[PDB]
């Protein structure tokens, strides 16, 4: 069965509310999609890799006219693509060129924290350094790396810092997907921006309940073009908006499989017409452009909106078929006695909490033992009527998901989860196993609901093994 439908509740989809702004067409002629290149190692020994990041300023060509002044990663705005291998030890020296602190994040992979975490508790100064060392031990995914200093997040990815960043292994190489970068396999990082005189001014934009832009910005470029020389595509959609939602489909409804969630591939590739991303949420799908004549164009939209044209080139036809099952995502294991903690989800505007309460740097909110798995119920009380989802994020780990206000799942959440949208007057049941000791947040991914401080901080802690944290 093709899924046909967006699994999000529309009563509380974002251009309901009063002060949404619809996507506007971005003036200057289409380009072709910005690819970024893979950041080289410094140095490889072995199993050690060895990675130098910096954000700085710079100035990127977005609209015609003036060049717009962008902060990003090795570039003037976003980032390189990061390859990580499941098994080897990463060495990433973390420099700031930017004039006021800043912090690295690796949104969904499994670190210990708050530091190498690279949260609020691990400051970069400006034109000063940060070391840190990982083995990365999670099957392959398509994460991203952004700033978290508190409260000045979602302003640093407004200027333009995201990185997309991919997760490799033994079994995902063994599929033999479409993986010429740029050629038929794209990072799509989906953002929206407000220019004023081809300039970012974020204060000016700002919304308590969340920041949306005119334009879509998709890696940094606007009217993006990819010509499809293949037809078989692979596309690794990410949500990077400060809140804004995405509603993805071809303009004729052209069916898409979906390979991969958050944390990685799914157990069984999933059909679909349409996927709905809320913020920081990851799809990667498939797309077989073969049914399709050498001149045609195909326009991916969001709801009415031409986000993405797709021209089709002289491509020679050819049959898209996957294994059954993708791949195995080993069970959590859960019982009667598997402890349960409830996390409330409440209010909008500047009146945003969770579980009453705003994020305070000192104070940890939950303490739960390191290699148990764990019960979490997570609910937004929002009324269903003016309510709005919430994207519901936990550092450190990748849950699975149990049920939605005690019913089936949607099909494309029966793998790896690190970001979930709560729906209005919803509860959804995860379990989850931490394997890192550290101090981690878990937050609301609307990032200026997360500045407000619609966040929390959880202990992983070893009873055997107990640790001090000097939290300021
Ligand atoms: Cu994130
Ligand atoms: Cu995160
Ligand atoms: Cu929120
Ligand atoms: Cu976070």
């Amino acid at each position: 069965a093709m899924i046909t439908k967006y699994l999000y509740d529309e009563n509380a989809y974002d251009y309901h509310d009063g002060g949404y702004r619809p996507l506007k067409k971005a003036p200057g002629e289409e380009h072709p999609l910005n690819v970024p290149a893979f950041l080289k190692p410094d140095r490889i020994e072995g199993n050690e890799i060895y990675y130098t990041v910096t954000a700085q300023a710079g100035e990127t060509k977005i609209l015609p006219g003036k060049p717009t002044h962008t902060w990003g990663y090795n570039g003037s705005i976003l980032g390189p693509a990061i390859q990580f291998e499941t098994g080897k030890t990463y060495h990433v020296t973390l420099k700031n060129e930017l004039d006021e602190v800043t912090t690295f994040h690796w949104h969904g992979l499994n670190i210990v924290g708050p530091y190498e975490d690279g949260g609020p508790h691990a400051p970069v100064y400006p034109h000063g350094e940060r070391k840190i060392t990982f083995t990365v031990d999670q099957p392959a995914a398509n994460i991203w790396l952004h700033p978290h200093p508190c409260p000045e997040t979602a302003r640093q990815v407004w200027n333009g810092l995201a990185a997309p960043v991919i997760i490799t292994d033994g079994h995902e190489q063994s599929l033999k997907l479409p993986r010429r970068w740029g050629v038929n396999d794209f990072p799509v990082v989906l953002q929206d921006r407000s220019y004023h005189d081809n300039q970012l001014d974020y204060k000016a934009d700002y919304d308590v309940d969340g920041t949306l832009g005119d334009y879509a910005l998709v890696n940094g470029t606007v009217n993006p073009v990819v010509n499809v020389t293949k037809p078989i595509i692979r596309l690794r959609f990410l949500n990077g908006s400060n809140r804004r939602e995405w509603r993805l489909h071809f303009a004729d409804y052209h069916p898409f499989t979906q390979i991969g969630s958050d944390g990685g591939l799914l157990p069984e590739a999933v059909e679909m017409d349409r996927i709905m991303l809320t913020c920081a949420e990851r799809a990667d799908v498939l797309v077989n452009f073969s049914d399709y004549q050498p001149g045609q164009e195909v326009i991916l939209q969001t709801d009415d909106f031409n986000l993405i044209k797709f021209k089709i080139g002289d491509i020679k036809k050819e049959n898209m078929l996957l294994p059954s099952p993708l791949a195995e995502i080993p069970a959590l294991s859960v019982d009667e006695n598997t402890p349960v903690f409830k996390t409330v989800m409440s209010g909008m505007d500047d009146q945003v909490r969770l579980d009453g309460k705003l994020f305070d740097m000192q104070r940890i909110d939950t303490r739960q033992q390191v290699d148990q798995t764990q019960i979490w119920e997570v609910s937004n009380t929002n009324d269903m009527e003016g309510g709005m989802i919430h994207p519901f994020h936990i550092h450190g780990c990748q849950f699975q998901l149990i049920d939605r206000n005690g019913h089936a799942v949607n099909p494309n959440e029966h793998g790896w989860k690190d970001t979930i949208g709560v729906n209005p007057n919803e509860t959804v049941r995860i379990r989850v196993k931490f394997t890192k000791l550290g101090i981690f947040m878990y937050h609301c991914h609307i990032l200026e609901h997360e500045d407000t401080g619609m966040m929390a901080q959880i202990e992983i802690f070893d009873p055997d093994h107990p640790i001090e944290y000097h939290l300021m």
